[PDB]
């Protein structure tokens, strides 16, 4: 609950398990990491009064996914923008001090109504925590993805849980 | 509608635009390609009588996503299994002979209730086409992801569209 913004170096330390500690929530390392900075995190406010994250990803034409997705038709995979929203809900649970490894549990409705081209400058994730539940610790959230000011994706009911050292599916 | 099974080499040709032709549906190239083979495709049968795909991904411990997702806690990203299901609905539309580039438009409910560990042998995608619509050509489908016989993910209302040479969001 202490730090309210995170640099790329903080997120890389998070990917190594060195932000929240071993066995606690981790962000992916490159090349699955789809966040450069967390600009804002709070446990109050947001759309539901249960907290909020704002995060950013810098875009340049040399990002790996543009070359393979698709050849002659470069576009950021929608699945990776959706993934960033799950990863941020996991980061939220770890930031609150809960123990365990993050797992995405699913989502209600996802809509893609725009795309991230290699000319774009910045993707912004807005995450609104809707509820946190305690057999598992889990969070439910809504999220949007925007590119250069324009909303392009929405997700309702993102669900992420934490799995202690004994938890399996 | 001609070939009913596809090898990895066919899917790589598809990723180059050389299966359905330039400007038509493409699978991603490595490292976003999450399918090794299409074992079965039909435009009849399936759960809704509007067609079916069965596809497979071989798992081994050296797949790139295990090293970065997560360090000390390797698990196939759920977003990439979900992505394979969108990519197969796109492949279906191209296989029917429709023109245009594929874009995922979203999904109804997604559930993850299992995980793909680096000890697993094979992921299987089962896609049931629910409806195809003609301003855009689009398909709606349900899908499951299974690992070594065990169902682990479900998606209802996967939605994929085709964008001609003039189409934007
Ligand atoms: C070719 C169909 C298609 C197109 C784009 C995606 S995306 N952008 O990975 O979610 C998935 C599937
Ligand atoms: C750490 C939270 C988390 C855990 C796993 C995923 S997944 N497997 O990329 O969909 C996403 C987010």
């Amino acid at each position: 609950t202490k730090q309210h913004a995170f640099t790329r170096e903080d997120l890389l330390r998070c990917s190594r398990g060195e932000l929240f500690g071993p066995g606690n929530a981790q962000l992916p390392a490159p090349n699955m990491l789809m966040i450069d900075r967390i600009v804002h995190i709070s446990d109050v406010g947001g759309k539901y009064g249960k907290g909020e994250l704002v995060a950013e990803l810098d875009i340049n034409p040399d990002l790996w996914f543009f070359a393979c997705h698709f050849e002659g038709d470069p576009v950021m995979p929608g699945c990776l923008g959706l993934d960033a929203m799950w990863q941020l809900v996991g980061f939220y649970l770890g930031w609150q001090g809960n123990p365990g490894r993050g797992r995405a549990l699913g989502s209600g409705e996802v809509k893609f109504f725009g795309q991230v081209l290699p000319t774009a400058k910045k993707v912004t994730y807005n995450i609104h925590i809707k509820r946190t539940i305690n057999s598992l610790v889990l969070a439910i959230a809504d999220g949007t993805v925007s590119v250069d000011g324009r909303e392009i994706y929405s997700a309702e009911g993102l669900r992420v849980g934490l799995f202690t050292s004994t938890d399996s599916f």
